[PDB]
């Protein structure tokens, strides 16, 4: 009964059978066949052995397109004639002709509306491409319906852009440069995006707010909610997306301005113009978009399943992923339900012949994670004290696979050491690396910038279930899945991602037939779990904190020194954040020693809430600037960008675009206010490994 | 070596000799002196057996007067002439005449300025005596000189009232109504108040910042700091305080509307009108302040010894009290810090004989109390992450004495079965109960107005230093001293606080000749301190917290329902309040069942922690509204008097004068949402006692 034996009991047979069953209809949160879904597995569950299976609802704001009242685009002319609509569904997939209840393509959240007016084109809507239109190219995107590609970030930071240059609308589409890989075919016979395609997706903007009707709180039966106007991080324009069959014939009568240059140029036969407007022939025809989704109030179930500790019951491990889709959910969350459902089975497994892990594991099936996090943040709104008393670490589970050619892994410095050594303890998938360790695989495809023999492990970002336990509460957290080749391979994440063709079949014939790659995420999230929920000493390493502390410092000097003069009138130093990343440094090696040489379980478990407790340290409760939710001072889902991380957030953004403020006194003191933070924020999280008394 | 060994070694006449060390020159905060009585105290805890003794210190706003330029207060005549001026110093007690660095009466952190205007007299200046002057009497303080008396409420909140009704000033002045006792003699000869004696102390609204320049983050060598302007808590209006010989010559010449009644008039022989300006004769005379004090960043320095736990080194009970005072300090801070000196002494006599308590206890010396709780606030605020994963219990330790009578203990409900146990174990000092126990003595002379035979217990308020403990970080907190029958004594306090006349002699002559009641205090703080550190399992009841949470809710919807109609029409139900308080009443008598039925440590310990976090489950991270230091949801000091304790404060203030809102959905709403708000955190808290897992 160790690590060995939970390991060899998951099969990737049983993972293939789930992901079958969890795929056949559509599973939107909100809908009566994710509420059957919930109470199948709340069932499973308990048949797999856990000691309770409970489901916790919340009554939360979605949003839905209305079925009488479709949305869609047109190209109208001075008689108001619409002469071009866009597709009012994507093409549905080969005997999924007839399944009914397939969501047609919007944005959720998107306010309704009916604006008319010229296009502008915004390439990917990112910070800098906006920049590069007002400074430097002189378009106003005032009054303007803005066309953007998908890719590069997160929808919802290109709505907030957009809104913020003054567009009346926008349009998000998947262009061929982002959405298919070259030599491969389109569904159903290769795995890329075909042109009546359409990716689904929220563009909130909520910062980690969970419910934008309950911030703090949850969303339980006598809750207080905010009206429409107060909620938080909707958008304020319409917004809707689009195919690139449809995409082509809104772009290829653009006129105004050429494109900057070749970095705005997509994969279509049109010359890619930003406009404002069409070209001289056409310039009197308009864009229309026709937006009549409604936002409404529903009840969403998340499935907790516990699994009592035999030593220390009140210490939680938490593996937790997503089970709403926006349509079949074949790779997007099913591949990561699939694998956590086999992870239960094995660990019931083992209980039933009498086992107990030392440490109690909690074990998740969130709903309404497309949505905004909804059902994990309400969750852990609701039982925050708990959390953040006894939280040891939160493992996700969402996609198993997003390409077939490595392991990916985003976690906490403290969990580095573990992951390292739990991967040199399980078996390569990969093509010749038979016999051979995932580490030597996953070292040799991705390695390390910083170090030889290593591999490289990312900062966590957003844009998933694990964003309110890391960086609104401060519990250590982690992620791992298969993926692509990111340096040969230019397009933006998996092309078939929250589509109708992201089926069961995407997945057996095209990404992991034999399954393996799900069976290796299953070893490597349920083996992260094993040793999390029963290693006797908790397996994080501080020391590995203290190295990538230096590097971020490193980084924002960096950053800061590009402004030497302003450095120099308004006395900024970085010598403080210096000085506590060389004491954490200090203190994290003297910890160390000490953990080495000590029956006691005082001592231990002393030290093992020293540990648990590090990740707790560096929240500060009274959050970022303007979003209270981001707490955490090392770590910050990027303001450009929610999917990726950002090191020392709150000196990123008070450094960023800061050559453009209009009171640099004011903006070079505010830099200097978040270095104070953050240096005592460091040398606070050191002193808590210091001797307690 | 047992709490006996440590009460019988404590010594009244080690506590006299003591204060009588203490009091002999003022001990300001930020003045060289109090420095020196810092190294002084860090020595002889060194020398009485601490393991650590420790100076921690920080650079904070503290204010001062121009020795070259006093403040003081003129009636002027129409050509300028200033025909009366108030005192520049307090006549000093007999044989301290030639005492040196002696503080003149002035109120801290006062802005600059020489404003000349007409009186209005505004009674004690509390909220209510505002609404009567301006709904009832019609009377505008607008550009107006406002004249108060001290008493029933902490001066700051009578500034910031004066200051929202307009005033350009305020002046403070001691009526013998309420600081002359009738039939005792004024300073040398009795413990009244003379009428050249003035009361100090700092006039700011913090609502638990700490410094004014760093509020969240404690005032270290590289703290960036808030300009002036943005500082908090600071008054933007003049103030200074006067005696009732000054503040006769200002109220006698008073025209305008009559006092409105009874309550409005003290005992001075003048008319007690309200103004604005003078009578007749003497209209065209003027009132003028000249206040030239100047607020300073000045270093302060906090004492912390460490006794380590044998058992739980990681478990902190906290022995605090300040030792900086406005000049002597014989009774406020240095009788409770002779006490905290004799309890050092006392366990640090059993630990030179090998014995050590089960937990750490930590003492604390703090420093600059006076100017805003600033010392205990920025230790707190750089040890905020040891203090809420490692803070048993705060006791804290300023005047032992304000009165003879009995005993007087504020805290939280977590203490009473603690307090009440140890009472009836300790010797009353009282006349009368010769043998029998403090608690009988006690209980005789304060009986709780809920239940027979049990003594009256009271909700901790604020203005000490317990604040940034209990109401920010949720620690588990208490104080205790001797105090006067309040039944009888209709003055405010003890009539010589924080005036010159406060002195050792004070003490020694009128108030604890025999230094009995200052030796009963002292073997209940270090009673309490002794069990919280000592007990295996920690000496909390979290059934009386289910008892007072019922009290509560009774109490705030007995005040909503003074607005029937509105309940109806807005739909505001305390339903879920009750619901649950109902719930924590029975998951609390669950928890206390199996608290009684457990040899395993991590079980013992697992429900230590759970009794340990109890308090903590109470805190909100969002704060109070516009009070984001004042955490705690159950307990907040009151937005009309910062010394009082507020039950339910968030709803309390919602429904605070609800009746004069120009929106009334708007305010219900908020009442709803603060219902909302504190049935969720006590259901949340409640849960922190459910079975783990
Ligand atoms: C004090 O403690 C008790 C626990 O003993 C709490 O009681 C809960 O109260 C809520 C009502 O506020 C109940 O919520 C209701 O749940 C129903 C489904 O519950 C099932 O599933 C749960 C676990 O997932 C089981 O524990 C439970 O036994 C059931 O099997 C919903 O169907 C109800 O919603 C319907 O009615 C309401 C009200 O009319 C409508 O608004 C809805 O639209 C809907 O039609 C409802 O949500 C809950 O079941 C109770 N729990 C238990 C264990 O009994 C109190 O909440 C607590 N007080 C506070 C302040 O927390
Ligand atoms: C990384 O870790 C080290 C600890 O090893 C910290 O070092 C401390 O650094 C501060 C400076 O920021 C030092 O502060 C100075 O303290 C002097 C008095 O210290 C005495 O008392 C303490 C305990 O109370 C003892 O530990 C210490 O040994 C001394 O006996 C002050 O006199 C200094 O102030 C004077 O100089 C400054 C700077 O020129 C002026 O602005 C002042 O006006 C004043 O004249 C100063 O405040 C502290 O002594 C150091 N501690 C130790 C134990 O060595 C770093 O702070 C830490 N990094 C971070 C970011 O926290
Ligand atoms: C693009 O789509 C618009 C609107 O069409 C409507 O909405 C879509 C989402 C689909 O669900 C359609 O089935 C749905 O009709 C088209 O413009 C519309 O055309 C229709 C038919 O010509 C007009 O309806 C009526 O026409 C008859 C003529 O006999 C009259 O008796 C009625 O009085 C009424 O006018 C309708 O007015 C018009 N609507 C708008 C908003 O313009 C458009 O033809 C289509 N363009 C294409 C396919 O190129
Ligand atoms: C109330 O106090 C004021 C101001 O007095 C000054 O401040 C106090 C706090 C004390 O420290 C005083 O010692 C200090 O002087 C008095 O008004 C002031 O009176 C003086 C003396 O009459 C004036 O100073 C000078 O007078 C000589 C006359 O020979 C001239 O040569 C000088 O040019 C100069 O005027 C001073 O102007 C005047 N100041 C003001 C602000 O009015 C006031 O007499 C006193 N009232 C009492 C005791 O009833
Ligand atoms: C995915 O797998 C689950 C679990 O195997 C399937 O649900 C299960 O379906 C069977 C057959 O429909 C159910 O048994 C039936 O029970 C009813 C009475 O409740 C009875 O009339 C039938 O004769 C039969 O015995 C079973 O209840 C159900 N189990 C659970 C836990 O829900 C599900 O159908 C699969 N879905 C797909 C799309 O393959
Ligand atoms: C990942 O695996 C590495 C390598 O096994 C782990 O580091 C090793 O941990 C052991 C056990 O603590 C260390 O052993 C100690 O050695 C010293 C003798 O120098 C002795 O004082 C102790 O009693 C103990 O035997 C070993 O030194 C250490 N090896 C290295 C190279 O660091 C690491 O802990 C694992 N990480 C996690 C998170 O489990
Ligand atoms: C309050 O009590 C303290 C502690 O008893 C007194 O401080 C102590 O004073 C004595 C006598 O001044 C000091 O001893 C002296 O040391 C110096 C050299 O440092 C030497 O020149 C003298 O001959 C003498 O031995 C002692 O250092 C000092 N102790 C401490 C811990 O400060 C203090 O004077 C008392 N204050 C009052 C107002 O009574
Ligand atoms: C203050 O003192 C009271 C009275 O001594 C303490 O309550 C008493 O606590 C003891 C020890 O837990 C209880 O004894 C238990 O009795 C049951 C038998 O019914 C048995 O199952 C247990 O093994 C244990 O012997 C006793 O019942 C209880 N008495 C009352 C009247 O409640 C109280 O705990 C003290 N408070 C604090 C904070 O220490
Ligand atoms: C979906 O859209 C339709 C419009 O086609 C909405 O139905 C109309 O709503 C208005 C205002 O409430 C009524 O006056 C009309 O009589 C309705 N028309 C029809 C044809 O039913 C409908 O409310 C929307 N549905 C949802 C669920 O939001
Ligand atoms: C105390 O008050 C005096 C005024 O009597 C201040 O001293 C004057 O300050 C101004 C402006 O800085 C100078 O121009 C004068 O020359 C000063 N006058 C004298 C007589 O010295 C003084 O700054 C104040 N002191 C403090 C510590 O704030
Ligand atoms: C863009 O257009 C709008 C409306 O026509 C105008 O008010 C706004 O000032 C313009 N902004 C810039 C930067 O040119
Ligand atoms: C699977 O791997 C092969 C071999 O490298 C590659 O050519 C193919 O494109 C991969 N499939 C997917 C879906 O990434
Ligand atoms: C009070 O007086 C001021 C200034 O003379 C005036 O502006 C203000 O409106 C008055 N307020 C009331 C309530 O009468
Ligand atoms: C001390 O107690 C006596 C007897 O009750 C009382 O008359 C006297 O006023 C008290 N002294 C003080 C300072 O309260
Ligand atoms: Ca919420
Ligand atoms: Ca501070
Ligand atoms: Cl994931
Ligand atoms: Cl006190
Ligand atoms: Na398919
Ligand atoms: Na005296
Ligand atoms: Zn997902
Ligand atoms: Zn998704
Ligand atoms: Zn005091
Ligand atoms: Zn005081």
């Amino acid at each position: 009964h160790n690590m060995k034996a939970f390991l060899d009991e998951l099969k990737a047979e049983n993972i293939k059978k789930f992901l079958y069953n969890f795929t056949q209809i559509p599973h939107l949160a909100g809908t009566e066949q994710n509420f059957q879904l919930a109470k199948q597995i709340q069932s499973q569950w308990k048949e797999f052995g856990l000691d309770s299976v409970e489901l916790a609802h919340y009554d939360v704001l979605l949003s839905y397109p209305n079925k009488t009242h479709p949305n869609y685009i047109s190209i109208i002319n001075e008689d108001g004639n619409e002469i071009f609509n866009t597709s009012l569904f994507e093409p549905p997939p080969p005997g999924y002709e007839n399944v009914s209840d397939i969501v047609p393509p919007f944005s959720a959240f998107s306010p309704q509306g009916m604006p008319e007016g010229d296009l502008v084109y915004v390439n990917y809507a990112r910070t800098e491409d906006f920049f590069k239109l007002e400074r430097d190219m002189k378009i106003n995107c005032s009054g303007k319906i803005v066309i953007a590609r998908y890719g590069k970030v997160f929808r919802g930071n290109k709505v907030k852009n957009a809104q913020l240059a003054g567009a009346k609308g926008v349009i998000l589409y998947s262009d061929p440069a982002d959405y298919f890989a070259p030599g491969v075919k389109s569904y159903p016979d290769g795995w890329n995006l075909p042109g009546g395609g359409v990716q689904r997706g929220n563009i909130l903007n909520l910062n980690g707010a969970g419910d934008p009707l309950t911030p703090g709180y949850p969303a339980n039966e006598y809750a207080y909610r905010r009206g429409i106007a107060e909620a938080v991080g909707l958008p304020s324009i319409p917004v809707h997306p689009i195919g690139y069959y449809d995409a082509q014939k809104l772009l290829e009568k653009m006129g105004g301005s050429a494109p900057p240059d070749s970095s705005w140029r997509g994969s279509l036969k049109v010359p890619y113009n930003v406009g404002p407007g069409f070209t001289g022939n056409f310039s009197t025809q308009k864009v229309k978009m026709h937006i009549h989704s409604t936002n409404e109030v529903t009840r969403i179930y998340n499935v907790i399943g516990t699994l009592r500790g035999a030593v220390e019951p009140d210490r939680y491990v938490i593996l937790g992923g997503h089970r709403d889709s926006w349509v079949f959910g074949g790779i997007d969350p099913q591949s990561g339900a699939a694998v956590v459902h086999e992870i239960v089975r094995s660990f019931g497994t083992l209980k039933k012949e009498g086992w107990r892990p030392r440490r109690t594991i909690l074990f998740a099936s969130w709903d309404a994670e497309e949505f905004g996090l909804l059902g994990s943040t309400e969750w852990a709104e609701e039982n925050s004290r708990l959390l953040q008393e006894r939280g040891v670490a939160y493992i996700n589970a969402d996609s198993s696979i997003e390409g077939n050619y490595t392991l990916r892994v985003d976690c906490t410095p403290l969990m580095y050491s573990l992951v390292h050594n739990l991967t040199k303890e399980l078996k390569s998938p990969d093509e010749g690396f038979e016999g051979k360790s995932l580490y030597e695989s996953w070292t040799k495809k991705s390695p390390s910038p910083e170090f030889s023999g290593m591999p490289r492990i990312s900062k966590l970002g957003s844009g998933n279930d694990f964003e309110v336990f890391f960086q609104r509460l401060g519990i250590a957290s982690g992620r791992a899945r298969y993926t692509k080749n990111w340096e040969t391979n230019k397009f933006s994440g998996y092309p078939l991602y929250h589509s109708v063709y992201e089926t069961y079949e995407l997945v057996e014939k095209f990404y992991d037939p034999m399954f393996k790659y799900h069976l290796t995420v299953a070893q490597v999230r349920g083996g992260m779990v094993f040793e999390l929920a029963n290693s006797i000493v908790l397996p994080f390493d501080c020391r590995d904190y203290a190295v990538v502390l230096r590097k971020y410092a490193d980084k924002i000097y960096s950053i800061s020194m590009k402004h030497p003069q302003e450095m120099k009138t308004y006395s900024v130093s970085f010598d403080s954040l210096f000085s506590a990343v060389k004491n954490f440094t200090e203190i994290a090696s003297k910890f160390s020693e000490r953990l080495q040489d000590f029956s006691n379980p005082i001592v231990l478990r002393m030290m093992n809430d020293q540990l648990m407790f590090l990740e707790r340290a560096f929240i500060d409760p009274l959050g970022l600037p303007d979003r209270p939710f981001y707490r955490h001072v090392i770590y910050a889902p990027s303001s450009h960008n929610k999917y990726a991380g950002e090191s020392f957030p709150g000196i990123y953004d008070a450094l960023f675009d800061i050559e453009s403020k209009v009171d640099p006194s004011k903006a070079w003191g505010e830099v200097k206010r978040q270095i104070y933070v953050a240096a005592f924020t460091v040398q606070a999280a050191a002193e808590t490994l210091s001797e307690v008394a």
